[PDB]
C-alpha cells in the first residue's frame, strides 16, 4: 500500500553502470547518505458495538431479522467443445517456449461467507516466470 | 503491505555493474551509509462487542435472528468436450519448454463460513519459475 | 506483508557485478554501513465480548437465532471428454521440458466452517521450480 513496484530489470539505491568498451580513469567517488524510513502504518483505535437486536423488552416479537436469502455463485464456468472431422497438425519447435491449450487459473477468496470481521486481510499473488536461453 | 516488488533481474542496495571489454583504474570509493528502518506496522487496539440478541427480557419472542440460508458455491468447473475422428499429430521439438493441454488450479480459501474473526489474515502465492537453457 | 518480493536472478545489499573481458586495477572501495531494521508488527490488544443471547430474563423464547442453512461448495470440478476413432501422434523432444496433459492441482483452505476464531492465520505457497539444461 505504499510501495507496490513492478520492475523490469534492476533496482538499485545507489548504481554505477559502466559497459561496452569504456575507459574509467582515476575517479574519485565519495557517498554520505543518510536514508532513515520510519513507517508507522495501520495504526488503528476501533470500537464498534454491532448487535442484531440490542434491549427488546416487553411481549414483542421478532422476525427475519437478517436472512441474505438464496444465494448462487458459479465463479469460472466455462465450455470449450470443439468437434473436428479430420485434423493434422505439425509442430517444428526449436528454442521456443510453446504453450498449447493449457488453462491456468488462479483462485483466491479471503473473507468468504462471514459475520463480523476485525482486523486485517491481504492477499498477493505473483507467478509464472518463464524463460528459455538459447547460445 | 509495504514493500511487495515484482523485480526481473536483480536487487541491491549499493550495486556496481562493470561489464562488456571495459577498463576501470584506479578509483576510490567511500561510501558513508546510515541505513534505518523502524518499522511500526498493523498496531491494533480493538474493542468489540457482538452479540445477536443482547438483553431481551419480558415475555418476548424471537424468530430467525440471523439465516444465512441456501447457499451455493461452483468456483471451478469448466468442461473442454473435444469430439475428433481423425488427428494426425507431429512434434519435433528442440530445447523447447513445451505444456500442451495441461491444467494448473490454484485454489486458496482463507477465512470461509465463519462467524466472529478476530486478528490478522494473509495469503501468499508464487509459482511456475520454469526454465530451459542450451548452448 | 511487508517485503514479499519476487526476484528473478540474484539478490544483494551491497553487489559488486564485473565480467566479460574487463580491466579492474588497483581500486580502494571502502563502505561504512549501519543497517537497522526494528520491526514490530501485528502488535494487537484485542477485547471482545461476542454472545448470541446475553441477558435473556422473564418467560421469553428464542427460536433460530443463527442458522446458516443448507450450504454447498464445489469447488474445483471440471469435465474434459475426448471420442476419438483415429489417432495417430508422434514426439521426437530433444533437451526439452514437456508437460502433456498433466493436472497440477493445489488447494488450502486455512479457517473453514467455524466460529470465534482469535489471532492469525498465514497460507504461503510456492511451488515448481522445473529446469533444463543442455550443453
Amino acid at each position: 500500500s505504499i510501495d507496490v513496484k513492478y520492475i523490469g530489470v534492476k533496482s538499485a539505491y545507489v548504481s554505477y553502470d559502466v559497459q561496452k568498451r569504456t575507459i574509467y580513469l582515476n575517479i574519485t567517488n565519495t557517498l554520505n547518505i543518510t536514508n532513515n524510513n520510519y513507517y508507522s502504518v495501520e495504526v488503528e483505535n476501533i470500537t464498534a458495538q454491532v448487535q442484531f437486536s440490542k434491549t427488546v423488552i416487553g411481549k414483542a416479537r421478532l422476525n427475519n431479522i437478517t436472512i441474505i436469502g438464496p444465494l448462487d455463485m458459479k465463479q469460472i464456468d466455462y465450455t470449450v467443445p470443439t468437434v473436428i472431422a479430420e485434423e493434422m497438425s505439425y509442430m517444428y519447435d526449436f528454442c521456443t517456449l510453446i504453450s498449447i491449450k493449457v488453462h491456468n487459473i488462479v483462485l483466491m477468496m479471503q473473507v468468504t461467507v462471514t459475520t463480523t470481521y476485525f482486523g486485517h486481510s491481504e492477499q498477493i499473488s505473483q507467478e509464472r516466470y518463464q524463460y528459455v536461453d538459447c547460445g
